[PDB]
């Protein structure tokens, strides 16, 4: 069963909601992936930063295999013995009172919106159903009707309305706009990514996150930080907001929370917010199941025990330093923090980010474009400096082969 | 670490969005669960019908263990070698052109709403953003802002607005109301459960589903059948709609699609609907990952090879027959199809569905109430007639001990 067979068969029987890069992967471990013909590749996408810990990390695998022989799902109608241990661990690890477990990133975001609105009505005293949540243009937090309603990307929302009311949108990295938006006492929260991933790794100016926290406190507005892709060592800290010593009111985690072995996500906040939701008022069939909790506990331990945040910090400097050695004729910008990085391609009609990624694949490195001029470079955080330097050679050899 | 310790620790560190039955489960297999003190129980909830195949079915476990050592997540940016095999299998199994894989039940529902609206705008010709979707009162399809906006249950939606526009609600099991609702040419779809699970196992009159299909065809409206809990042999057929030989335009699957080992869900429909969504316009980080696909393929094979639908059919008759032998003084109604069943309790102030389930737990059987007068009985479909008869004894011994 060849790569071409694999492409054709997905095309026949599967929805066309994606156009993947033409590579048919069968196997992966650490920083490497192998296709069906056995060719070996560096993974510079990390499955959108879900395999921070490397593919099939043995510690997380063994947690999965130990638990799958015991108990995988009771539903939340009864207690299991794993969920709390995970809850005690993750809430102490991040220093919040409580966690609400969900499965996917967008589910954690919907949860955060529901906490914000409920807190707005039952604590802040907003009249029912006047609550607003402010978002930054360029945000991406998933594909539900609610998530695309806050998007400014036409490919997310066009053809899918009517849209959820009560969302306001302001420019990203703009504190005067946030100050103007928070004049409305019916605003309950501001939700924002510490670095906008899908918008093309857009890093806000130093002090932005400190100013956000100040404005939210001053106006009695919840600061929701979406760390589903910036968190868990990807940017060189436990949370990207740690760079400015800022404590959000709600933190969203996902992707790397499981090492890529299970959809696990989390909403962290204190009691005065979390307990606004009463029993029966929110949940999920698979949220908090024992199998995902065991996996999450191990995937957090791997991040801590192997010191991947400081590894991501020190190697990201190296990565960005080498990438700017590329000629400004061809690479117009280098952006990133820790091991979440991007380069912008001077998109002539000679060439584009898609053709670059095709040739990168030919030379053994997997990455993928985000707007035809942007290419993300985000390898697993278990990569070593010598392995990283080999990868930079493949990027050099590719960019300069045009 | 005792059951009481387990309760207290979840209470301290976890959100209070649930009030589970006081039982702390550590282990499960087949139809049985064991708590931390070793006591053994019949599972008559099946984790809300996600473990149709029994807890930790060895065939599904071995599929998980084989794949977790190989590759668990590439993201949809590249191809993996498993996804298509699953897509070919499930689309031929249910006789639709295509499948769109997602993770949770509510994600499949949001997907169905987005397909319906997109089809309404790009095929039916509804002006943008006038599309409507009709739902039946009592529906439950999840906890996103969109899903609670169609709910008529105040505990789902109260305090969580403002709500998604464009949803109409009609009585369930009411064909004249549907005919009245579909007079609006801007309606794109009607979404409905063949049996309303969360509303208390509410079974519509014979012919209802045939009348729905006729009205939807006559008015050029998509018939979306939510089988996330009625499907996959739970009611005695592959799809609950199979009882009336009705083919919906969109079918939603979830829960049992994985055997309870992984959150896997699916949206099935033909090309003229499915291909309204173009690349980049919908997706999910974990949807379609190789690990969940291997698990789903095995969990479907277990349903087919062990003939659980006919087993569920023949044992559900037995179950409902015995349950009506209970005195009408105390059990006001018995409802269900296949192995999805409920009894209604004459809720005096002497006693209620919660106290019944407490005493059922004391006598070794796990079930749980849904509105304080309704108790669901839904054991795994691998149960045997002799095991089922033992369980009925525990239900008899409990109801008559009051
Ligand atoms: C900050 C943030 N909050 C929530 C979610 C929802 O999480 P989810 O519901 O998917 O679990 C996401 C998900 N982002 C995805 C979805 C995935 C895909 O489209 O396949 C590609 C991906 C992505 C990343 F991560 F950067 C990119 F390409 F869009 F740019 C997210 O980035
Ligand atoms: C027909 C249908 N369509 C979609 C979904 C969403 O699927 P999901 O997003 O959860 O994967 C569901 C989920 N129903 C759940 C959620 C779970 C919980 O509240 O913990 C209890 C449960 C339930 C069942 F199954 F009957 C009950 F108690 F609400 F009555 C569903 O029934
Ligand atoms: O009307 C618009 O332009 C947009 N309105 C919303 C976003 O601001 C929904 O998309 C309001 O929630
Ligand atoms: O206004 C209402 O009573 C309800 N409106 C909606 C449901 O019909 C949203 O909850 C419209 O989508």
């Amino acid at each position: 069963p060849t790569s071409d067979d694999i492409f054709e068969r997905e095309y026949k029987y599967g929805a066309h909601n994606y156009h993947p890069l033409p590579v048919a992967l069968e196997r992966g471990k650490g920083i490497y992936l192998w296709d069906v013909e056995g060719r070996k590749y560096f993974d510079f996408l990390s499955s959108y930063s879900a395999v921070n810990q490397g593919h099939c990390h043995p510690k997380i695998v063994n947690a999965l295999k130990s638990q799958v022989d015991k108990l995988t799902l009771t539903s939340r109608a009864f207690y299991n013995n794993v969920l709390g241990e995970y809850e005690e661990y993750i809430t102490k690890l991040f220093n919040y009172h409580k966690v609400l477990p969900m499965n996917t990133g967008v589910e954690a975001g919907e949860t955060a919106c529901k906490l914000a609105r409920k807190w707005g009505y039952t604590v802040k005293g907003i009249q029912k159903y006047k609550a607003k949540i402010v978002f930054a243009a360029g945000n991406f937090w998933g594909r539900t009707l609610s998530a695309i309603s806050s998007s400014t990307d036409p490919t997310s929302y066009d053809g899918f309305g009517p849209f959820m009311p009560g969302f306001d949108i302001i420019p990203y990295n703009d504190l005067p706009a946030l100050e103007r938006a928070l004049q409305d006492p019916n605003v309950a929260a501001f939700m924002v990514e510490p670095i906008q991933g899908e918008a093309g790794v857009v890093v806000p100016d130093p002090g932005y996150l400190m100013g956000v926290r100040e404005l939210c406190t001053r106006h009695q507005v919840l600061f929701i930080a979406d760390e589903i892709q910036t968190g868990l060592a990807r940017t060189g800290r436990w949370l990207a907001v740690d760079y400015e010593n800022v404590r959000p009111d709600i933190v969203l985690l996902g992707k790397a929370l499981s090492g890529g072995l299970y959809p696990v996500s989390a909403v962290l906040c204190d009691d005065d917010i979390m307990l606004t939701i009463k029993p029966g008022e929110h949940g999920s069939t698979y949220g908090g199941n024992p199998l995902g909790c065991r996996v999450a506990i191990a995937a957090l331990e791997v991040l801590e025990e192997e010191n991947l945040a400081e590894n991501a910090d020190k190697l990201g400097i190296i990565l960005r330093n080498e990438l700017m050695k590329l000629p400004s004729d061809v690479v117009t910008a280098v952006r990133g923090k820790g091991l979440l990085n991007a380069i912008v391609i001077k998109e002539t009609k000679d060439w584009d980010a898609w053709k670059v990624c095709l040739r990168l694949r030919d030379n053994g490195l997997l990455a993928k474009p985000t707007h035809g001029d942007i290419i993300r470079f985000a390898p697993p955080l278990v990569i070593k400096e010598d392995e990283l330097r080999e990868s930079i050679e493949i990027i050099n050899k590719t960019i300069l082969s045009f």
